[PDB]
């Protein structure tokens, strides 16, 4: 281990902080200006000058002052921080490629190991803090979080077992319980949670975790009593009541969940989410009328689109597609802010219930209404590709990649279709390279990279890229691609063995079945 070897982790930390700063700037730019007090005073002043028809000339003069202009201060701070981070990153990439006595300069190695942004430095700082203040509950909780996220949960649990504060403090106890539940030994977590209520009776999260652990076992009857006790001690907590309704709804005890949801309706808190969950429960109860009447009264927000999708799905289950289209059009006319998302809902529902022609017609209608929506024509591309229509699929995909030269996924999609179907191999290499440079973390882009490398002739690079893409996430398509690429280079047993796992007797593995027949056909 040397200093140059340690600098990469520092660069990774700088990358994380740069990403966070840039995303922070992005969310700042969209956000409206905070009320503050100057705009509040101007609001009361406008409320005053509104009484007389004569213009409040002094109010207009003051409200248009040069100091009343939004300079976007925090956004500029975030941008400048991201810029200096990028500058330092560039500097230390320039320092990395240099050669020298990287070793035996122990002064800088200590600073490289004390960096809180590196995982090893995080752990070193946590160890130094536990040395300074031992048995600190929050420090143990943070170190256990670090160890569990690092991919070593059992070591974190063993660290928790050695500390006595893990039995007393609420957050370490909660983390130890959810860790023990993942080790398939949930019963060991039962007594500790009880002891927590002995130490923290008024703490609602501890009792909620106790109730969830009761639900985990078959002994759910006491969990209903725990719900009743929580409601008895804190009948005003609306978020706690919503969480109790959610856990009761997970344990398919529909009666108490419906009771809690109607109680939330009476208290006028989380009304749209409450009605959405009532609609889901009624859909489970096969009560189509109640589910529809509850989905219709879901207000706009983070639950309007799921309610619309569930309504469309129930309508398609009933077979009255005309009423489904009419309700979706009426909802589009009611709230046109994300009407494009309503069209996406319609397309998804029609594609998931075997109405290919109606899905294509709805997408055509949506594009006629919004010809510039970049999601709508991409959905048209996927529908045309499912319809074996490569022409429309190429036209709109070229359209979207020309209008947005920096749309990775669409840029990726066409490229993959270039490698898999046609023989325009030169464009596909550049297309997949650009998609990989835009977002290397995307595993479908890595799959496309292995596929174009395999069809281009480079067998080793294709195998490595497909191996990486398969390591990130298990997919049947990537599995078949890796199997075929490995089979072509040789090592038949390895390709045969890789196929054994991801077959899994899956109806989704219908495409995978054809890869085996194509290659075992030569036998």
């Amino acid at each position: 281990d040397s200093l140059y070897s340690l600098l990469v982790a520092e660069l990774a930390g700088q990358r994380n902080r740069f990403d966070i700063a840039l995303s922070n700037y992005v969310v700042q730019a969209q956000k409206t200006r905070d009320p503050g007090v100057s705009e509040r005073a101007f609001r009361i002043a406008e409320y005053l000058g509104a009484d007389q028809e004569a213009l409040d000339t002094s109010l207009l003069w003051a409200r248009s002052a040069p100091d009343n202009l939004d300079a976007q201060r925090a956004a500029a701070i975030q941008l400048a921080r991201a810029g200096r981070y990028e500058e330092s990153m560039v500097y230390m990439e320039k320092v990395l490629n240099g050669q020298g006595d990287t070793h035996f300069d122990f002064l800088a190695l200590s600073a490289a190991e004390t960096d809180p942004d590196t995982r090893a430095g995080l752990l070193q700082s946590f160890d130094h803090l536990l040395k300074k203040y031992p048995n600190n509950g929050q420090l143990l909780f943070g170190k256990a979080l670090l160890l569990q996220q690092d991919g070593r949960p059992d070591e974190a649990l063993t660290l928790l077992e050695d500390n006595s504060a893990s039995r007393h403090e609420v957050a370490p106890l909660l983390l130890r319980s959810r860790l023990l539940q993942s080790m398939k030994r949930s019963d060991e977590a039962l007594p500790l949670l009880k002891a927590g209520i002995k130490e923290h009776p008024d703490d609602k999260r501890v009792r909620l975790a106790y109730a969830r652990l009761l639900v985990e076992q078959n002994r759910l009857d006491d969990a209903k009593a725990e719900f009743a006790g929580l409601v008895q001690q804190f009948p005003d907590d609306d978020d706690l009541r919503f969480s109790l309704a959610l856990v009761c709804l997970e344990a398919q005890a529909w009666d108490e969940a419906r009771i809690y949801l109607e109680e939330l309706v009476e208290r006028d808190s989380h009304v749209d989410a409450a009605h959405f969950n009532l609609g889901r429960l009624a859909e489970e109860q096969k009560d189509t009328a109640r589910a529809l009447d509850e989905y219709a009264q879901v207000g706009p927000g983070n639950d309007f689109l799921p309610a619309q999708l569930r309504q469309t799905d129930v309508l398609l289950k009933a077979g009255r597609v005309d009423e489904a289209a009419q309700r979706l059009d009426k909802a589009r006319s009611e709230q046109p802010d994300y009407a494009i998302q309503l069209y996406l809902i319609e397309a998804e529902a029609l594609s998931n219930n075997d109405q290919q022609e109606k899905a294509w017609q709805a997408i055509q209608e949506g594009l006629k209404q919004y010809p510039e929506d970049l999601n709508l024509l991409y959905t048209r591309s996927m529908l045309a590709e499912k319809r074996n229509d490569l022409a429309q699929m190429e036209k709109d995909l070229r359209f979207v990649i020309a209008r947005e030269p920096d749309n990775a996924m669409a840029l990726n999609a066409l490229g993959y279709t270039l490698a898999d179907r046609t023989t325009r191999y030169g464009e596909a290499r550049e297309l997949i390279l650009k998609a990989h440079k835009l977002n290397p973390d995307d595993p479908a882009i890595l799959d496309s990279m292995g596929w174009i490398n395999y069809r281009q002739g480079k067998l080793a690079d294709a195998e490595r890229y497909l191996r990486q893409a398969l390591q990130r996430y298990p997919d049947h398509e990537v599995a078949a691609h890796l199997g075929e690429v490995l089979w072509a280079q040789g090592r038949q047993g390895d390709a045969r063995a890789i196929w054994r796992e991801y077959l899994d007797k899956q109806p989704d593995s219908d495409v995978l079945r054809r890869t085996i027949k194509r290659l075992t056909g030569a036998e």
